[PDB]
């Protein structure tokens, strides 16, 4: 949103969490909170992580971005009831989405998952 923000980032902390959850996966390099979730795999990874019976990354093919997105969205709207801000198609179509609209969305997954405090593994 800012014209030229530099120095301190808002989602700075948010990113970490995500990058951590996705950490380990294959062909999944999360560096930002915009394009890193343009294919869907990013999110799907976080979900499947806890409940693999819901999402099967194995089937999620990069090319099948649109589907890879719709899946997570629906699943989240069926289990968590969280409505998707963008459409799978648009998610993949749009080259550079609004980091804002993204953060506001991802956040839901951050708080929804981040519950009671527990010593670091």
């Amino acid at each position: 949103g800012s014209s030229g923000s530099s120095g301190d980032i808002r989602p700075s902390k948010l990113l970490t969490w995500c990058q951590q959850q996705t950490e380990g996966y294959q062909h999944v390099n999360v560096t930002d909170l915009t394009t890193s979730w343009r294919s869907g795999l990013a999110l799907c990874a976080i979900i499947h992580r806890f409940r693999p019976e819901l999402i099967n990354f194995d089937s999620l093919n990069e090319d099948d971005a649109v589907e890879n997105n719709q899946l997570a969205f629906d699943v989240a709207e069926r289990e968590f009831g969280i409505p998707p801000v963008t459409t799978g198609k648009e998610m993949a179509s749009a080259q550079e989405p609004d980091k804002l609209s993204m953060v506001m969305y991802l956040s839901k997954f951050y708080e929804l998952f981040r519950g009671t405090p527990l010593r670091p593994v």
